DNA sequence: CCCGGACCTGTGACAAATTGCCCTCAGACGG
DNA sequence: GGCCGTCTGAGGGCAATTTGTCACAGGTCCG
């Protein structure tokens, strides 16, 4: 299946994107590194990839793109939007969209990799945002260990504002996360919180490969 | 000693959002 | 050449689950 690889600078990008969003993401990242920022997206495909009726893959397509409007990205600072010209269908079944060119060098560089199979069963956003910035960490054999802030991952994955209190952000982001990688990943992933004080202030991931 | 307060924890409720499903019907194509 | 049967896909919806928010009980330590 397509190998995702993408520079490290958008791994650890701040951004706020939902599954479909991402999941063309993908399909641009892979369209765009095979080579002026024109992509272009085909429902049937699509449908096809990721195990979907053709319905389905249009209302996906459809209002993902139309969500994408006034969305940014910023790396750390200097911001940018993700398209600078709403998308259009010439043909039915077919969809153009115009990424902002100047986010190519940031797509294309100290880089991660993973193939499209691994993350195509993940459901949650956020979940995804933490594959992906495992990856970054992991060895050849699979295996590999990494100390992330919190602070930190709240202003990256960009949390909404009621996981600041901790007790919320350990059940409805940290369990679930976890979760699904172990359920619908081949990578079987464990944890340990660090403190100081009374604060938790890291969270350290351990991982091997299946 | 024991107090209210400033911290921390987990859970029970509810609201707001998302999931994979279903139904209709016109476009593009080929037989 | 031109009509229709079929595969697509662009729309409109649903109930069942997940995600996001906050009130309230119960732990600690300090001055
Ligand atoms: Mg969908």
């Amino acid at each position: 299946s397509p190998r995702i690889v993408q520079s490290n600078d958008l791994t650890e990008a701040a951004y706020s994107l939902s599954r479909d969003q991402k999941r063309m993401l993908y399909l641009f990242v892979d369209q765009i590194r095979k080579s002026d920022g024109i992509c272009e997206i085909h429902v049937a495909k699509y449908a096809e990839i990721f195990g979907l009726t053709s319905a389905e893959a249009s209302k996906d397509i459809r209002q993902a793109l139309k969500s994408f409007a006034g969305k940014e990205v910023v790396f750390y600072y200097e911001s940018f939007p993700w398209f600078i010209k709403p998308a259009h269908s010439p043909s039915r079944g077919l969809y153009s969209v115009h990424i902002n060119p100047y986010l190519i060098p940031f797509f294309i560089g100290r880089f991660t990799q993973f193939r499209l199979s691994e993350t195509k069963e993940i459901t949650n956003p956020y979940a995804m945002r933490l594959y992906e910035s495992l990856c970054q960490y992991r060895k050849p054999d699979g295996s590999g260990i990494v100390s992330l802030k919190i602070d930190w991952i709240i202003e990256r994955y960009q949390l909404p504002q009621s996981y600041q209190r901790m007790p919320d952000f350990r059940r409805r982001f940290l369990q679930v996360c976890v979760n699904e990688i172990n359920s619908r990943t081949p990578m079987r992933l464990s944890y340990i919180e660090k403190k100081k004080g009374r604060q938790t202030t890291h969270i350290v991931f351990s991982f091997r490969d299946i």
